[PDB]
C-alpha cells in the first residue's frame, strides 16, 4: 500500500551519499573519489562542527580524524587513475547544498540533542553501506577484470571503512551513556 515513515530530524540522513555502480572499474573509482572527497571536505567537517557546538569535542576530533582518512581513500584511487577528471554529480551538488543549509542553522542543530545523534547515525549508515556493500562489490569487480592493484586498493578501503564504523559505534555508545 502507501507506507509512510517520518524523515529524520533536520534531514540529516540525506548527508549519506552512495557511490554509483558501473560496469567499468575506472568509473567506480571516479564515483568513489567523488564521494570520498565529499565526505572528507564537506560531510565529516560538518559533523565535527555539530559535535563541537554540542559540547562534545572528543567526538568532533573523531570526525576530523575520519575526514582525513576519507581523503586518503580518494588519494589512493587518484594515484591509480592519475588522469581521471572527477566532477560532482547532481546528487553530490544537492548534498553540498544541504550541508550549507545545516551550517547556516548550526546552533539550532547542535542545541538539540538529536543533531549529534543523527549525525553519528548517518555516519554509521554510510560506513556500514560502504564497508559491507559498496566497496566489497567494487573490489570484486576489479579483481574479475584483472585489475589487481585496484582490487587491492578497494580491499584496503573496505578495512578502513570497517574501522570507521567501529569508531562511530563506540562513539554513539559513549554519547548515549550519561553518568
Ligand atoms: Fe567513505
Ligand atoms: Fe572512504
Ligand atoms: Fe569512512
Amino acid at each position: 500500500g502507501l507506507n509512510y515513515n517520518q524523515e529524520d530530524f533536520m534531514g540529516l540522513d540525506r548527508f549519506f551519499q552512495d557511490a554509483v555502480s558501473h560496469n567499468n572499474t575506472d568509473a567506480n573509482a571516479a564515483s568513489s573519489i567523488e564521494v570520498e572527497m565529499y565526505e572528507c571536505d564537506c560531510m565529516y567537517p560538518t559533523f565535527a562542527e555539530i559535535a563541537r557546538r554540542s559540547g562534545q569535542p572528543e567526538i568532533g576530533a573523531m570526525f576530523d580524524a575520519i575526514a582525513k582518512e576519507e581523503g586518503m581513500h580518494a588519494q589512493l584511487l587518484t594515484k591509480l587513475y592519475s588522469e581521471l577528471e572527477v566532477k560532482d554529480s547532481a546528487e553530490t551538488l544537492e548534498a553540498k547544498r544541504l550541508v550549507s543549509t545545516i551550517e547556516s542553522q548550526i546552533d539550532a542543530v547542535a542545541s538539540d540533542s538529536r543533531g549529534l545523534r543523527r549525525a553519528l547515525e548517518t555516519a554509521l549508515e554510510v560506513e556500514t553501506i560502504e564497508s559491507q556493500k559498496t566497496y566489497p562489490a567494487f573490489a570484486k569487480l576489479a579483481a574479475e577484470q584483472g585489475n589487481m592493484e585496484v582490487a587491492t586498493a578497494f580491499e584496503a578501503i573496505v578495512k578502513s571503512e570497517t574501522k570507521h564504523a567501529n569508531w562511530v559505534k563506540r562513539a554513539l555508545e559513549n554519547l548515549l551513556e550519561v553518568a
